[PDB]
């Protein structure tokens, strides 16, 4: 394919987030970056840091024009801040062009860094609104599209040491068999879609769709679990529980507080349930879903594979993050504002799948207003 120079330019560790190499200034300074679907801007670890093995020296680059502005990202689980900027930025192993970017230069933070991740920086690539301090501070993708003939288009393939493709500009082929299927994006702002209906096994959680999307219901590559609203959370695993009733597990499994462990090759997969998230399709009435194996949501953390329960709870709307991209190869079609989901090219009784059409009516009032 036209697009093999991108295949394999994610890398990352479990759990720890998938990073893309960036080339930021002038001479070049190249950095791990944090590819991450959830949020809107473009920052850097600026400053030595005992998480960091390399940093952004301002200095150093003759093209840094300070924008004389400070910038400060919190978050439930950390935060960040510095200085903004613009800088000539280009991805190697990415689209052939360099664009000049905003930049935010971290100089202080609190949680953010993770140690061992081999990543010293962030590539918001979510839309204006959610960009801080305002949507006024251009995104990166935006300028991209703005500066170059790039298409308004960037597609990720997550392979759960883990490795995978961001692909800028288009669609690679080789990283998915059978369809594409595609659901609205409705706002920009995050990713923000739809789910319908959630099935545990194939029976159906049996919830008001509303529920699955109370507030939002976002893909994000840059969060590790799939999170579902508190009400949906409590449904779903006393479901999950009565599906793999074959083997009794502690309750703070289940809530993410005790993992457990197998033997080296022997994780009863077979027990565990499939689950299948339904999400809005293009035509009126008309759904498609996407399934998830127990090697999707079960993660791993000597001869004993450690696991935690990758689904968790969360009062800001379902988050569909790197435990359901995962199976898949995730289209992010900007320009047509939908997002894709196929079976993606990375055990012999079930495999992920994406599946369609079906027939789903009133899907309207699935969403919250
Ligand atoms: C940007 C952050 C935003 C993120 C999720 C992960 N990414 C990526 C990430 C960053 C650092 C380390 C690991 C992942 C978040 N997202 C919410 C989704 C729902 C709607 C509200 C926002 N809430 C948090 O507390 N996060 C977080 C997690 C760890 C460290 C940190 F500093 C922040």
């Amino acid at each position: 394919g036209s697009f093999v120079e991108m295949v394999d330019n994610l890398r990352g560790k479990s759990g720890q987030g998938y990073y893309v190499e960036m080339t930021v200034g002038s001479p070049p300074q190249t950095l791990n970056i944090l590819v991450d679907t959830g949020s809107s801007n473009f920052a850097v670890g600026a400053a030595p840091h005992p998480f960091l093995h390399r940093y952004y020296q301002r200095q150093l680059s003759s093209t840094y024009r300070d924008l004389r502005k400070g910038v400060y990202v919190p978050y439930t689980q950390g935060a960040w801040a510095g200085e903004l900027g613009t800088d000539l930025v280009s991805i190697p192993h990415g689209p052939n062009v360099t664009v000049r970017a905003n930049i935010a230069a971290i100089t202080e933070s609190d949680k953010f860094f993770i140690n061992g991740s081999n990543w010293e920086g962030i590539l918001g690539l979510a839309y204006a609104e959610i960009a801080r301090p305002d949507d006024s501070l251009e995104p990166f993708f935006d300028s991209l599209v703005k500066q170059t003939h790039v298409p308004n288009l960037f597609s990720l393939q997550l392979c759960g040491s883990v490795g995978g493709s961001m692909i800028i500009g288009g669609i690679d082929h080789s990283l998915y068999t059978g369809s594409l299927w595609y659901t609205p994006i409705r706002r920009e702002w995050y990713y923000e879609v739809i789910i319908v209906r959630v099935e545990i096994n194939g029976q159906d959680l049996k919830m008001d769709c509303k529920e699955y999307n109370y507030d939002k219901s976002i893909v994000d590559s840059g969060t590790t679990n799939l999170r579902l609203p508190k009400k949906v959370f409590e449904a779903a695993v006393k479901s999950i529980k009565a599906a793999s009733s074959t083997e009794k597990f502690p309750d703070g499994f289940w809530l993410g507080e005790q993992l457990v462990c197998w033997q080296a090759g022997t994780t009863p997969w077979n027990i565990f349930p499939v689950i299948s998230l339904y999400l809005m399709g293009e035509v009126t009435n008309q759904s498609f879903r996407i399934t998830i194996l127990p090697q999707q949501y079960l993660r791993p953390v000597s001869q004993d594979d450690c696991y935690k329960f990758a689904i968790s709870q969360s009062s800001t709307g379902t988050v569909m993050g790197a435990v359901i991209m995962e199976g898949f190869y995730v289209v992010f079609d900007r320009a047509r504002k939908r997002i894709g989901f196929a079976v993606s090219a990375c055990d012999e009784f079930r495999t992920a799948a994406v599946e369609g059409p079906f027939v789903t009516l009133d899907m309207e009032d699935c969403g919250y207003n």
